[PDB]
């Protein structure tokens, strides 16, 4: 007998049954503003329960990866892809596994807001609890992380994401004499749009780099040369423009550069809306 409580992040699995059964099945999301998860698994003194993957604290289910490493089983016939640690699954920088909880076993899985990933993420963790050949129940947990939101930093820096709510919007980025560049990183799930952005923009009426008819960057900066991009060189997913700052245009433009999911969870572009001012002095 199993059986699976989720409320908010929170899942619980409590584990003398009538016949077997498969695992009980449930899922939560992490996003923004629901950054933590935690998993607790208890059963009555004659039962041992195990974590699938057999250490949580290291490994993750990515029900994806089939053709593998180590596969996640669940009773004698069932299976969640393969072990991937979150990081790797996550494609981030930073370690981060579940946490025991010192002090009916608990985890925690709290994300920081450099964990989210680029497009949308899940996995599988569970519990199995094995009666004294003896007899398993199970649960099985699916956690959604949802991708970061594209999003504009200090100096005019642009991170692109691809997730189904990643991108309301366009994001909107002004450039003038004191923010004479732009820096779009596209990630390694993204490619700079329009492909020839080192002359080209998408004409910005649009407001979606889906729809991009591109024009030459001179017709609007007469004074541009191809040295204003840098690409970012073992990395062709970063580039940054800078217009020399004697050099903008005298009356106001806009241009629409962006970030597309890769030709190769992605579902969105990130389109970038930019506003060349004119005369203007942003901080005075
Ligand atoms: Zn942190
Ligand atoms: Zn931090
Ligand atoms: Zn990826
Ligand atoms: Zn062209
Ligand atoms: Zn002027
Ligand atoms: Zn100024
Ligand atoms: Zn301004
Ligand atoms: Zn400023």
């Amino acid at each position: 007998t199993s059986r699976l409580t989720v409320a908010g992040s929170d899942a619980k699995c409590d584990f003398p049954a009538t016949q077997d059964s498969p695992p009980v099945s449930g899922s939560l999301t992490l996003s923004k503003g629901r950054m933590t998860a935690t998993f607790e698994c208890s059963a009555t003194q004659a039962l041992s329960i195990s974590t699938i993957p057999t250490n949580i604290e290291q490994n993750v289910c990515d029900p994806k990866k089939t053709t593998n490493g180590t596969v996640c089983q669940f009773g004698a016939n069932g299976s969640a892809g393969t072990e991937v640690t979150l990081k790797d699954l996550l494609e981030t920088d930073r370690i981060v596994n579940w946490k025991v909880n010192e002090q009916s076993q608990k985890w925690s899985l709290e994300l920081h807001n450099e964990d989210l990933p680029l497009t949308d993420k899940a996995f599988v963790v569970g519990c199995q609890a094995t009666s004294a050949s003896g007899k398993t129940a199970a649960c099985k947990l699916t956690v959604n992380v949802e991708a970061r939101a594209s999003s504009l930093a200090e100096n005019n820096v642009v991170t692109c994401a691809y997730g189904k709510g990643s991108n309301p919007n366009p994001v909107e980025v002004e450039m003038s004499t004191e923010k004479n560049t732009l820096t779009i990183n596209c990630g390694s799930d993204g490619s700079l749009q329009p492909t020839t952005y080192a002359e080209e923009y998408c004409v910005a009426d649009s407001k979606d780099v889906n729809r991009c008819s591109t024009t030459r960057f001179v017709e609007i900066f007469p004074k541009f040369l191809k040295s204003w991009w840098v690409t970012e060189t073992q990395k062709r997913t970063s580039a940054t423009l800078t217009i020399p700052q004697t050099d903008l245009p005298e009356a106001d433009q806009q241009f629409l550069v962006g970030c597309v999911p890769k030709k190769t969870a992605a579902p969105t572009s990130c389109t970038v809306l930019v506003t060349v001012k004119a005369h203007h002095h942003h901080h005075h």
